[PDB]
């Protein structure tokens, strides 16, 4: 049985690049995009993902980061209105860079305001993976890959691995 998917871009795909415009109306057609991504997340497998990815240019993403996959929750138009001078690294993969994880340093802790799929603003204090995970996928929707933190040497590198993966048999 087949499955309706949203198709995710691979770096150094142009169209990654690309800076989402804000979500003004939290419609049926933006939750139906939160569905579409989050299964496109859980079957990929993943712990987030941005709509940037799918090639849909509007500021919404999705993250679940628990083991049980119990815990998503969709972002639209998220602000950071708080960072902190403490960093914390970790080692980032990317559904957008297959089988590449190097370490980026972040800010260790962040507070974001968005919308859920009800229109609803909330703000939640994000640390430790979550901290990460969105970071990530706001960089995401800014046009930014986590391969850009990296050594020119190790972005050219990243080419040629994505180059190899096009080709696998
Ligand atoms: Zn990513």
């Amino acid at each position: 049985k087949t499955m309706a998917l949203l198709n995710i871009l691979h770096y150094p795909d142009k169209r990654l690049h690309k800076v989402a415009k804000p979500v003004d109306k939290v419609d049926d057609r933006i939750r139906k995009l939160v569905a579409d991504m989050a299964e496109t997340m859980y079957a990929a497998p993943g712990i987030g993902l941005a709509a940037t990815q799918v090639d849909v240019h509007e500021r919404v993403i999705v993250i679940d980061v628990s083991e049980d996959k119990n815990e998503l929750r969709a972002f639209i138009n998220p602000e950071i209105i708080w960072s902190s001078d403490g960093k914390q690294v970790y080692e980032e993969g990317c559904l957008s860079v297959p089988g590449i994880y190097d370490e980026v340093e972040r800010p260790d802790r962040v507070r974001v305001r968005a919308l859920n799929e009800q229109g609803e603003t909330f703000e939640l204090d994000c640390e430790g993976l979550l901290a990460v995970c969105i970071q990530h996928e706001m960089d995401h929707l800014m046009g930014r890959v986590f391969v850009e933190y990296l050594s020119p040497l190790k972005q050219s590198r990243i080419k040629t691995k994505m180059k190899k993966l096009e080709r696998a048999m």
